[PDB]
């Protein structure tokens, strides 16, 4: 059954949106099947954000993903990928639809409190990177 | 500084109430520097409830608990262990004042969605039960 | 098992607190297990407020609850009659606590949004009043 | 004045999400002028869905709208058909836009937890259907 | 940094909406840098719909206006301008996106419950014109 | 009739609960019939504390109102001052009851999130010491 990774990401943890954000994934009704608070080290930001490596600005959206606590979570449902990504909404959070929420929260494209996965790909990638098997839990 | 233990129990996760839940204490300007989605283990839910081992609803507390996931969490901020006490109320949610988690949502006393520790002794217990040092996150 | 009678009375219709109130008993757990919106007669309404007749303020309360839509509804759960009264309050809102439904929107002793049956016999009475047999739904 | 039918599907009732539908229409500032909480049966339902006879499952389309207590409601305001059907949003919650009552609660097309008319001339079809004339209150 | 003038409008004041619509501006993490409750006197309506002098209906548009107390607001952040625009929705809410203050809350065009600016220019404009220098606050 | 005085505190104002907060007297049905955001003068926040000048937290409460900006108000309806009161709760939000703003937001004796006048006296003092009469709007 589909997973999807999302991080909320440390704008997002220092405003107080953690559970304004999983609020909108149990109404939606989709099931948290792994979640931790969590500081992430250098190593794995790098490895996380690797395909940007030779992009613009690399080491400030690395700085910036480690500057303080996340919430990594797993979320499982139908179609959970995709809408997740479309719950989130655009990368810019101006251009983000209202109701999404970058649209509502986000601040800047650096400052968008949130990253769902792209793609079924990057899901797998990103979950077996955050996540041992044991860290997932049935219901 | 001051740190409690909370649980999101197994209702209160099925039910869909754990961005709520996560809300009030976020709203309540708390930190939350440990949080985690797990199964609770038989011996863990034993060790936890070991005071009424002995009750004739023991197999009732247990079974409920170790039923489906629950979210675990160490809250921290001045006063936490009453504050967080008095935000989640009474037991039995019937006589939890409203406004309270319990009294807003618990179904039964069984089912009370929530548990936070009860004093300074216990909130060490609790957290040293469920966290090992590693799970917890500075700001 | 155990059932209640709850009104939302003209005021709370005409300020659009219906779902608010809706929402706090499903957030709560409890099953509607019968509602509708509906005018009050003028005979309903004197048969409802019976024991207050030979008071002064009869006509207000009358001319007021006649006075627009109301919502009735019976509700069913564990301890639904004493836990319905808890969560809706004080008659006068001002006395009422914060938290409960008249202590957060009621604004007068007579508009104070809401009626809850206060003992297992007025349920009852109330009930069998409101309701017949056939408008009651089982889940 | 323009009226429109809605219904509360069973999926919609049974996630407890009948008041949060009720306060999306009130704060837009329609009223309700008809509502019940009742069981559909299985002629009502074939009635209900005629047009669906002769399309893949509809049998499956039946058996869930009369697996369950609905709420059965009609709104009254100015082109409410058009505006409750852009705010319950695509048949699809996943294409269902963000802030949509199906984007936002929406579990698939099955479970899509809520109905209005597509036109003002199933509007008048479905409120005869559902309601007679004495069922609907003036305010 | 980028400023741009709100208006609560009569209808938004008078319906309760005006906790709602700021919430939702701080959410999104704007600074309020001014804001004040007040009643329009005609000429400063006539001067702030100047542009509409020449179209039909003017002073129905400027009557209403000055129909009831109003929050003139000053709002400051990144894109704040175009933001509040998209926030705010289509100026007609049954077009105007779910998720907007317009699409929500907004019963017409006439009856829109808020206003935002235009552009660049008339922000300036209207921030001028509704408040002088000293009634902005530094934060 | 009875108004009383309002002050949204400068960690009220920089957590963004100035929405939330206004929304609950709203919900409750008061009239807002003065409103602004203001800085405090040194000599308003002395004049307004004047009780505890000698008090050895004095520069604490001075340095802290006057440190951002706060929303001023005035609310009008019947027991105004006492329902606000009690919707406020008691000045340490340890003590203040769950479903107050003081229980639900305050975080310490000193950032209690808001003041309300505490008697018919004190309400009139601090009206007249706030507000000019020509900021008051009559609806």
């Amino acid at each position: 059954m589909e997973r999807t990774f999302v991080m909320i990401k440390p704008d997002g943890v220092q405003r107080g949106l953690i559970g304004e954000i999983i609020s909108r994934f149990e109404r939606k009704g989709f099931k948290i099947v792994a979640m931790k608070l969590m500081r992430i080290s250098q190593e794995l930001a790098e490895k996380h954000y690797a395909e940007h490596r030779e992009k613009p600005f690399f080491s400030g959206l690395v700085d910036f993903i480690t500057s303080g606590p996340v919430v990594a979570m797993v979320l499982e449902g139908k179609n959970v990928v995709e809408v997740v990504r479309k719950m989130i909404g655009a990368t810019n959070p101006k251009e983000a639809a209202p109701g999404t929420i970058r649209g509502d929260f986000g601040m800047s494209v650096g400052k968008n409190v949130i990253h769902g996965s792209d793609s079924l790909e990057s899901a797998e990638r990103e979950i077996s990177l955050f996540f041992k098997d044991e860290e997932l839990v049935e219901w």
